[PDB]
């Protein structure tokens, strides 16, 4: 009773449709990187909160016009000025300083010439204003940039450094955001040893757990390492129950081929009572990829049972798991970014859509990047930042050639 | 004595030329994300370490040809088989299982038909092999993938999840890598309050420290928050000395305009005895950007004194600081990725090269992304992932138009 071959498109939209959006929590704004706001954010103050000089120069009365002026003082950053500027007077200003009462324009220092300074040269006393200021010129009025009561960030915003800066600006230091998913990862197989182990007969080292944990951590999500679980139903069930208790998402690898001692799909259905939405996907690599949900007490747990083959495990993790995690953490459109790139060599198409890690590189002034499939010196050292997404062959199209434009999913920093 | 206007190109190559590469340390391979290897890494074992089946099926003698065979047992994942396959016999195998002595090919289960099983149906006893196996078919010989003594990762490799997986595979759990830079960030100005503060007259909240710390943290580097420092030389000097003691890199903002009570450049030169390599850059925004080095006891400290304007501070941090940090952490080519994109609206060029945060988006099947400068509903919510890099105007070129292809530095995940 093998599972139906699910099309890639159906498998992907099934993952997104079935994956929940996690609840919310309040965080400190400094912890906001990558978080999605679950509230609108409003300014409680004006920016600037005082009329502010745009320039180093002098606060003047525009109606005085050009001419020679007594400097009555300086408006300093961080100090509300005392003095009122009267006709024939000016006050020195620096960028960002408050404009004193009496002044209605700023003349930048380049449009002036100093007439008199103190004997020790530390204080300016008289200045020539060379231009006719326009009223308001080189002043940021109160609220020019942000007004009190303005919504400055909308719920749904996926925050980066500039948004954290905006929170700092408006003094909203605690915000409601969606939670991040906690992702538990286990490996399965009697043949597996820990990375720390010397080899024993018949055995290999577990690489998927490391690769998958690192992939998830690269996207900023907390992880739980559930170790290596042997090929038997009791141990698998116990490990899955641990994952369910400790995490929002359980990723397994291995144990999902058709054939002997691959028990995971049985355990998920009969013992765990999960709903397996697909158990095979028409894709290369990744045929045995399995996706299940488990609803407990009005909470939906997500389970990805990925293929054991290490290349398949990392490919399917990027295709299916990462977008699910993005939806769980509140990203409204959780689809991965897909770009167009030129194939760096000929490739044979399969009846299945096929996927392969690659390196994306821009060449001098050429508008499209090149995609070089993994496996020169320097290029063979590059870490993969793309996943080639090649179409199924048709009776028409059987091969794609060097230079032809293909889809590439971004999986690494470009 | 204002500093010369340094060209953008000179300022950038000066930063890279003058920035040191940090020393090395040994880390656990699980901590390797984003690290650069400072050693070659060799395999001490073969992969696979035993001849391994590619398929679920049967290990056979190819010389037997097709026909009916007694199944003498199963080769299980994780177990070295006991039995030798003799003429007329086969052993069941699963993918990854060791090939028993006596067998020289694997026939996949689809090319067989089962003849007899145990009464309870749990054990296969006799099978029909329908095909003539080629010797070696569907077996991964010892060392097929990785050979003992093979260099699997070269020094200089910038590691991602797949490299961490490869370390796990070959059991090299501790590796030499370049250190990451520790980056101290301070804000300057008597007008600044903490994000947590209510406003007071003449004051604003410090946003640059948050924005800069978040920018640095986004790239994975450890940070130190040095707070707000007032506009006076003693306090500035003390804060810089603290930064120097605690960190590899000091980022300040503010205090770098020409004019009153901007003391930082004096303090760096006269009090700290640093070498200021440039104090102005012909760029928009970012004119007062300052870069200095300080050599203490054969250690080179890096100091970036960025403009106080928040937009300028974040722009110059991405242009100058991030590439320096990349060089410090051992990345051989620390240049940011620059892509080609289409302008989403007309823009006026300046005599200075100009830079602006933007959002990069791909449109259905169009090969080039569009770049929309920051400042629709949904687009106005996007976090910036690009920095537009617009050329200086010429007597020829004065304006660029919607749809024209421009350079964009990637600063966010695409
Ligand atoms: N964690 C792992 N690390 C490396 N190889 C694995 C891992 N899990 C499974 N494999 C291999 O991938 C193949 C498929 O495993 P399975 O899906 O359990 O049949 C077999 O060759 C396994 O030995
Ligand atoms: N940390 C900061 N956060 C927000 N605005 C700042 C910050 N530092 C400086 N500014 C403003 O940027 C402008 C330039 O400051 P400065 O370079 O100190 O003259 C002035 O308007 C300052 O008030
Ligand atoms: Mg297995
Ligand atoms: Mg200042």
């Amino acid at each position: 009773s093998p599972f139906p071959l699910t099309s890639m498109d159906k498998a992907f939209i099934t993952v997104l449709e079935m994956t929940p959006v996690l609840g919310t929590e309040i965080i400190n704004y400094r912890d906001g990187m990558g978080r999605v706001l679950a509230q609108d954010v409003y300014a409680k103050d004006n920016l600037p909160p005082f009329p502010a000089s745009v320039k180093d120069g002098y606060a003047v009365r525009a109606a005085d016009g050009p001419g020679d002026r007594f400097i009555i003082g300086e408006s300093q950053a961080g100090e509300q000025p005392t003095q009122t500027v009267m006709p024939g007077q000016v006050m020195r200003v620096t960028t960002g300083a408050p404009i004193p009462c009496g002044a209605d324009a700023v003349v930048q220092v380049e449009d002036t010439e100093l007439i008199r300074e103190s004997d020790d040269g530390t204080e300016e006393l008289e200045v020539r204003i060379l231009v006719q200021a326009r009223p308001g010129q080189d002043i940021r009025p109160i609220g020019h940039d942000i007004k009190r009561g303005e919504c400055v960030l909308a719920k749904g915003t996926h925050m980066g450094p500039s948004e954290i800066g905006l929170l700092a600006t408006v003094g909203v230091t605690e915000v409601e955001v969606n939670k991040f998913p906690v992702v538990a990862v286990m490996s399965t197989g009697n043949e597996l040893l820990n990375p720390e182990d010397d080899l024993l007969p018949g055995k290999i080292r577990d690489s998927n757990r490391s690769t998958l944990l690192a992939t998830i951590q690269e996207h900023g999500y907390p992880t739980i390492n559930l170790g290596i679980v042997g090929d038997n139903p009791d141990d698998l069930l116990n490990a899955l129950n641990e994952g369910i208790s400790r995490a929002d998402v359980i990723i397994t690898s291995g144990g999902v081929s058709m054939g002997e001692k691959d028990y995971l799909k049985q355990v998920l259905d009969i013992d765990l009572h999960a709903q397996i939405h697909f158990g095979r996907v028409f894709m290369k690599p990744g045929l045995p990829t399995t996706f299940a949900t488990l609803d407990i007490d009005g909470v939906r747990k997500i389970i990805f049972a990925l293929p054991g083959n290490p290349v398949s495990a990392v490919v399917t993790c990027n295709l299916f798991v990462v977008p699910a995690l993005r939806k769980m953490q509140g990203i409204l459109d959780p689809r991965p970014t897909i770009i167009k790139a030129r194939l760096s060599c000929d490739v044979k198409l399969d009846p299945r859509p096929e996927y392969h890690r690659c390196i994306l590189t821009w060449h001098h002034q050429e508008p499209l990047p090149w995609a070089q499939s993994t496996g020169s010196r320097l290029m063979s050292m590059r870490s993969a930042n793309g996943l080639l997404m090649l179409p199924p062959k048709t009776e028409q199209y059987v091969e794609l050639h060097k230079g032809e434009v293909v889809d590439v999913m971004v999986i690494g920093r470009l």
